């Protein structure tokens, strides 16, 4: 209950909520059923429209109308926004040149350039450009200011998780918001888009920016509107709040627009209809900017032009049924749409199984559109595991597809011809990004990057320390002239010991066998210094990996290769190696086909043994660098050291061999060398992070060799590619995935082909970030470059896509 009966003069749109029974007036009152009775008349005045005309010029202060022409409405911050435009002769400030704005300008009083997030929401990325003819006060932010070709969303591309991942820092996984509708088993409470269980703080994890800003003495605007309050009047009271008292006043404020999302649904993202709201919002903007002018801030504020995730094409036709796959189609509950999650309807049936679920969806049909997974098997890069309101199973749906249970939820629960929240990298779902102030650079355009990254910019900013977040700070510090944040490397924490020969081939007993007994001072000294390190530089080009927890590792070089070798997992944690754009693809000779060798500069005790791999009828065993690609044929009988072997499932022997042997050799020809570092990743936990040593659920029968749930690749390249990998004088360029390791191929429908036909389709679907490898191994590259931290912060985020342009 509400005593609804106070009243909200001179409270409209107050800044500090009041606690229930008392009635409110801030801008989510509506949304709570709990505004005040005059709330309408004195809050949401609509007399007069939105724009001075001539005849209101100079007018005598009339209290009724939404704003104001009078002579006095500048001291009192509630002129229409084009006030001195219609009455003073001014220009609007987008008919004004841009001029560079090297500092802020703004008035006495203000300690700081005040931040507005200007929020849209399905604003696809190439509304930039399609769009921009009708657009002109966004395309002056945009060529102005400093922008990017396009902002990757946070999966799913759905706008709960993506406002609040704008605002966390946070992947969904941690924030919580893990779709628009969820829900908790430990709650048991369901969580959706309409009604009262989303107010619920206990939903909202991490530190969202107000609350950041809150706390360490920065005022901030109410971010949150409700649907009914038009445009204009967020506006108005945004310009209205920048008119408060230096003590009173925020200096951080959102607006939100739900267009053209709101149309994009309605029509597509390319509907003729969607010209008119790409009209109105630039007519909003716009109005933001004269205020702005108005009040001398246009050179003081720094505005961000921000979206949720972009729009794609989808129709009611293009509708999977899992009615057409399961006969069991009433014992489960789906989380429908653009993505798919499965759970039991009942916790009481005892005879529900995911696997058989899972198995019955599997390349079921010649073109399925959805492809389902265990969580934990979703692509690294999604980061959508660790929750428990996350499902088990969960969908992958082709952009341009729904997924539904049965056809009568789809007619009795066509209307949309748009919709959004599939995997985000799909150009479709790319969203924008622009920066304009004097925070900002001036005519920037920066590469694309995550949306997780916008949080510490608004921090710094803001002149905030962020909380715990997602985002790698300083990997955005190229959008701005100031305040950029100047992080130091992460110190190592375990120094690696260098072995030498220390152990002889007798104290061995590993059941491993090698035909190499087969034999001067030409090539001993030689194969010494290899061992000692004389071609680390070639092969070690960014310096060696730092080691960022405790643990017991040394360091192996050949000719060939470096390895950081792991003596708690008995295997490298990283394997280093460069292939000229000249090098050649050898075979495994016959008589080394099972060759392993032990390694006389490890014991006995730290190596793993090929018994183990015998009596493992499951489980088989790779190379970490590839006998492949050995420089020579003596160089190749390091390549069969068993501190270079790597427990592999035959079924994914396959993807790891057609790397190794073809498209090595393919990426050193196109990017004219490459480096590689490749090792293995445990994460049974799903939680992103590196695993210690007591959470591998899985071994190699017999043996305490762990079972890695991934392998991962870095591969990096001169960016000037005129330029070899191991000679390059500037920027790097670089590719990365996260595999995972798995006793089948399931996952690819066509793998009963040849490898050329599905292998790089599916490392292109585990694309990765080194940063997301980084998380997963303790590890930290490239230590040792030529180039500036920040740049490769940015690096170390860089996500290859595989997309087509946008
Ligand atoms: C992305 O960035 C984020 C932010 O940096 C990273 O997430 C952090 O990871 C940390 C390392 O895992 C984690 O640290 C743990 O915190 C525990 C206390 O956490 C509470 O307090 C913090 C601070 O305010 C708060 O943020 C947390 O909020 C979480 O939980 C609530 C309620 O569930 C949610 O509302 C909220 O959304 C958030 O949930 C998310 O995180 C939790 C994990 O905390 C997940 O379970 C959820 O799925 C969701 O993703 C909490 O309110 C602290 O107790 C931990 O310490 C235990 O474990 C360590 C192991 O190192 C051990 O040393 C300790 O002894 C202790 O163990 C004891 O408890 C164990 C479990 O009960 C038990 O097994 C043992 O036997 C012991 O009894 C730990 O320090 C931190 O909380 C999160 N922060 C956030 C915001 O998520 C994230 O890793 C990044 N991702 C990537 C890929 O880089
Ligand atoms: O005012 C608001 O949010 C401001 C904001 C702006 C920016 C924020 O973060 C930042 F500041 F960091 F950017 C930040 F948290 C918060 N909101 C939250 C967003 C929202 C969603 C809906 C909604 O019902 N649908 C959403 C679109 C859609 N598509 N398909 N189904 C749907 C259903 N209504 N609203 C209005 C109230
Ligand atoms: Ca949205
Ligand atoms: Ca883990
Ligand atoms: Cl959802
Ligand atoms: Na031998
Ligand atoms: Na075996
Ligand atoms: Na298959
Ligand atoms: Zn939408």
């Amino acid at each position: 209950w509400t005593a609804t009966s106070g009243s909200c003069k001179g409270r409209c749109f107050e800044l500090q909520e009041v606690g229930p029974p008392d009635c409110r007036c801030d801008n989510l009152c509506k949304s709570y059923s709990s505004c005040c009775h005059d709330f309408d008349e004195l809050c949401l005045k609509t007399a007069r429209g939105w724009e001075c005309t001539k005849d209101r010029c100079g007018e005598v202060r009339n209290e009724e109308n939404a704003c104001h022409c009078s002579e006095d409405c500048l001291s009192r911050g509630d002129c229409c926004t084009n006030y001195q435009v219609v009455c003073k002769g001014e220009s609007h400030w987008v008919d004004d040149d841009c001029e560079e704005i090297k500092v802020p300008e703004c008035p006495a009083g203000f300690v700081r350039p005040p931040l507005i997030i200007f929020s849209v929401d399905g604003f696809r990325a190439s509304y930039m450009k399609k769009g921009s003819k009708v657009m002109p006060n966004i395309e002056k932010l945009r060529s102005c200011g400093t922008h990017a070709p396009y902002m990757r969303p946070v999966y799913p591309t759905k706008t709960f998780p993506n406002l609040y991942t704008l605002a966390t820092g946070l992947y969904p996984e941690s924030h919580g918001i893990v779709g628009n509708s969820m829900y908790d088993p430990v709650f048991d409470a369901s969580f959706h888009l309409r009604g009262r269980e989303k107010f619920n703080h206990r939903w909202w994890g991490g530190q969202p920016l107000w609350i950041t800003a809150t706390k360490q003495g920065v005022r901030a605007g109410t971010f949150f509107w409700s649907v009914s309050i038009p445009h204009e009047r967020r506006i108005l009271t945004i310009l209205q709040w920048l008119s408060l008292p230096d003590n009173e006043r925020p200096s951080v404020y959102a607006f939100y627009s739900e267009q053209p999302d709101f149309s994009g649904h309605k029509y597509g993202p390319f509907g003729p209809e969607m010209t008119n709201p790409l009209r109105e919002i630039d007519k909003t903007v716009g109005q933001l900017m004269d205020g702005l002018k108005q009040l001398r801030l246009h050179r003081c504020v720094n505005v961000i032009f921000v979206g949720d995730h972009g729009m794609e094409d989808v129709t009611c036709d293009r509708t999977e049924f899992l009615s057409n796959y399961l006969t069991n189609v009433d014992d489960i509950t789906l989380v429908p749409g653009t993505l798919g999650r499965i759970r039991a309807k009942s916790i009481n049936n005892s005879k529900y199984d995911p696997k058989t679920i899972i198995a019955a969806l599997t390349c079921k049909k010649p073109d399925q559109h959805f492809k389902p997974y265990m969580k934990q098997h979703l692509p690294k890069r999604l980061h959508y595991a660790n929750n428990r309101r996350i499902e088990d199973i969960h969908l992958l749906v082709d952009r341009r597809w729904h997924v539904a249970r049965k056809p009568l939820d789809v007619y009795k629960k066509c209307f949309f011809q748009g919709d959004h929240g599939f995997d985000n990298k799909v150009n479709s779902m790319q969203t924008v990004f622009v920066g304009y102030g004097p925070t900002f650079k001036y005519r920037t355009k920066v590469p694309p990057f995550e949306n997780i990254e916008l949080y510490n910019v608004m921090c710094d900013l803001l002149g905030l320390k962020p909380a715990p977040n997602n985002g790698t700070h300083g990997s955005l510090n190229h959008l701005l002239r100031t305040n950029t944040f100047r992080p130091t490397m992460p110190d190592e924490v375990s120094r690696p010991n260098y072995p030498g020969i220390m152990y002889l081939q007798s104290e061995f007993d590993l059941g491993c066998t090698c035909d190499d007994k087969v034999e001067n001072k030409l090539e001993e000294l030689n194969k010494r210094l290899h061992t000692k390190g004389s071609t680390k530089e070639r092969h070690l080009l960014y310096g060696r990996p730092a080691v960022l927890y405790r643990t017991s590792y040394d360091i192996l070089y050949h000719t060939d290769f470096e390895s950081g070798y792991s003596e708690i997992f008995l295997m490298p944690l990283w394997t280093s190696y460069t292939i000229s754009k000249q090098a050649e693809v050898s075979s495994i000779p016959e008589h080394l086909t099972n060759c392993v060798r032990p390694d006389v500069r490890v014991s006995p005790g730290f190596s793993q043994n090929c018994l183990a791999y015998k009596n493992d009828k499951q489980m088989s065993y790779g190379f970490l660098f590839p006998p492949y690609l050995s420089s020579s044929p003596e160089a190749k009988y390091d390549a069969f050291l068993v501190t270079n072997m790597v427990p592999m499932y035959p079924a994914f022997k396959r993807v790891w061999a057609y790397f190794q042997r073809v498209l090595v050799k393919k990426y050193a020809s196109e990017r004219n060398g490459v480096n590689v570092i490749s090792g293995p990743i445990f994460d049974y936990n799903y939680d992103g992070l590196r695993d210690t040593e007591d959470e591998i659920k899985q071994y190699v029968e017999g043996s305490s060799i762990p079972v890695p749930t991934h392998y991962y690749s870095i591969i990096t390249s001169c960016l000037d590619f005129t330029q070899p990998a191991d000679k390059c004088d500037g920027p790097l360029s670089v590719s990365s995935f996260i595999l995972p390791h798995r006793p089948d191929n399931d996952e690819s429908c066509n793998s009963s082909e040849d490898e050329s036909k599905w292998v790089e389709e599916l490392m292109k679907m585990h694309t990765a970030r080194v940063r997301d490898i980084e998380h997963l191994t303790g590890l930290d590259f490239y230590r040792k470059t030529s180039r500036s931290y920040s740049e490769i912060l940015t690096l170390k985020t860089y996500l290859h896509t595989y997309e087509s342009e946008i």
